[PDB]
Order: C-alpha cells, then sequence, then structure tokens
C-alpha cells in the first residue's frame, strides 16, 4: 500500500533516504495486534480513529484527553492518515491529568493494569505499549517497565527531552524495554533528544502532524513523537509474523537504518527506525 503527502515521518519510517513524501507498507497494518498508549487519553470519537480506538482504564475523574497529547501520540501509532500500523486497536491508559503530570505511583499502577488487562483483550498478533512519559530515575519506574515487558508486551519508552544521557531518567533507562530517541526530516538527531548507551533506536520526532483533540490535527515535536512510530512499527511487524514482543527491539534495531543520523555522539547508537517494506 502507498499513502501519498504523508506526514513526513511515515515516509521516513519505509524509506532508505529522506526527503520523500510516501510511506509504504504492507496492507495487514497491524490487524489482529493492540497497542496501549499510556498517557493524557485518547479522543476515541475522531474520525481519524475509525472506531479502532477506546478508553479502558482512568486514574482521575474523567478517562477523557483534555489535554491532546496522549491524542497525538495514539494517532502516530494507528490513525488512518497519521499513524503507521493503520487497523490496530488502541487502549487509552490515562495516567496523566490534563495538564499532562502524574504521579510515579499512578503510571506504575498503569503499567501493571496494561500487564493484566491484555488478557482481556483480542490481539492475537501481539500487544505493545508506547509510554511517552518519564522523569528522574527511579528503580520501581524501570521495575515495573520490566514487568510489563516481561508479562509479553512490547514496551517502547521516551528516551526524554533534554538533550542529556538518559541513564538519568526512567523508563528510559529501564535496559529491557525499548527507549527511542528522536531525529528530524533532515536526518539529525532532534535538538533536545536524550543520548545514551540506553537508547535502542531513533524514530522521527520533530514536526511530527497527528491527530489532536477537539478533532483536530496539529505538528508538535519531541520524544514522545518518535516512541509511538516505534510502538506503531512494532505492532505492524507483529502483525507480519517477522518478530514478537519480547525480540521486536532488537528485531527493529538489526533491520534500522544504520549510520544516517548526524550528530549522535559517540556511544550512542546510529539507528532509525525502518519497516523494510518492498513495495
Ligand atoms: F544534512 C542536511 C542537508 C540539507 C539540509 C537542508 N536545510 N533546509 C532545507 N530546506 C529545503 C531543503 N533543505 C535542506 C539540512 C540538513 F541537515
Amino acid at each position: 500500500a502507498a499513502q501519498t503527502n504523508a506526514p513526513w515521518g511515515l515516509a521516513r519510517i519505509s524509506s532508505t533516504s529522506p526527503g520523500t513524501s510516501t510511506y509504504y507498507y504492507d496492507e495487514s497494518a497491524g490487524q489482529g495486534s493492540c497497542v496501549y498508549v499510556i498517557d493524557t487519553g485518547i479522543e476515541a470519537s475522531h474520525p481519524e480513529f475509525e472506531g479502532r480506538a477506546q478508553m479502558v482504564k482512568t486514574y482521575y475523574y474523567s478517562s477523557r484527553d483534555g489535554n491532546g497529547h496522549g491524542t497525538h501520540c495514539a494517532g502516530t501509532v494507528g490513525s488512518r492518515t497519521y499513524g503507521v500500523a493503520k487497523k490496530t486497536q488502541l487502549f487509552g491508559v490515562k495516567v496523566l491529568d490534563d495538564n499532562g503530570s502524574g504521579q510515579y505511583s499512578t503510571i506504575i499502577a498503569g503499567m501493571d493494569f496494561v500487564a493484566s488487562d491484555k488478557n482481556n483483550r483480542n490481539c492475537p498478533k501481539g500487544v505493545v505499549a508506547s509510554l511517552s512519559l518519564g522523569g528522574g530515575y527511579s528503580s520501581s519506574v524501570n521495575s515495573a517497565a520490566a514487568r510489563l515487558q516481561s508479562s509479553g508486551v512490547m514496551v517502547a519508552v521516551a528516551a526524554g527531552n533534554n538533550n542529556a544521557d538518559a541513564r538519568n531518567y526512567s523508563p528510559a533507562s529501564e535496559p529491557s524495554v525499548c527507549t527511542v530517541g528522536a531525529s528530524d526530516r533532515y536526518d539529525r538527531r532532534s535538538s533536545f533528544s536524550n543520548y545514551g548507551s540506553v537508547l535502542d533506536i531513533f524514530g522521527p520526532g520533530t514536526d511530527i502532524l497527528s491527530t489532536w483533540i477537539g478533532g483536530s490535527t496539529r505538528s508538535i515535536s519531541g520524544t514522545s513523537m518518535a516512541t509511538p512510530h516505534v510502538a506503531g512499527l512494532a505492532a505492524y511487524l507483529m502483525t507480519l509474523g517477522k518478530t514478537t514482543a519480547a525480540s521486536a527491539c532488537r528485531y527493529i534495531a538489526d533491520t534500522a537504518n544504520k549510520g544516517d543520523l548526524s550528530n549522535i555522539p559517540f556511544g550512542t547508537v546510529n539507528l532509525l527506525a525502518y519497516n523494510n517494506y518492498q513495495a
């Protein structure tokens, strides 16, 4: 399948070169997979989700996304126009309030919620979780992410936006999950992206168009935007049977575009997520 005039990041993940605008992908499109978006919620009524999104849990007075961040991330995972895996099922877990903040205890509870809740969902091709959030180092937060991964969920987490080594942030610093840095449309490391040995992969993160609340769209930047590209890619590859939740991060790194990013610090991987789709 070819989507013309796609957002640059979708085109980038199906290309050996920057500077193109068509996204190419296998029509299976993540059908039969599920992606949890652990964030501020998802506006499931957005036409771009086509009925494939739903809120499954909130820790606040509403499950609605009163912020936009979670809706934007969910759109990059799986919206019809802005998403990597255009036929995946999207499940929202609202651990962040409408200002984008949340207590670590609530985030940990949300991760353990997903590890159990997947057993209440039909995801025969596999389960992914996208965590576009983070803070300072916490062994407890890292352990929660490691439990979620161990339970059979491909966990992708944002590296953070501090232009610093991600070893001092959680869940970015947890070794067993997939820690995602951000790049721009010219294959430069995004100016804010964290780096370091704990990164596994880069994805598009600067100027990413996706869904927003009120049935709208907008372009924003962050490692929060790169993370759902990798989450959606994992769902897409698991549906194709190319990898599993336990091995998908390693598979994405093994099949990535290598050595093509600029301003990558010595000791950080130079690997850009790539679907290796041959139309
Ligand atoms: F490696 C690079 C090569 C070209 C550019 C460019 N800056 N801005 C720009 N506007 C239209 C085309 N174009 C190329 C950036 C890079 F980082």
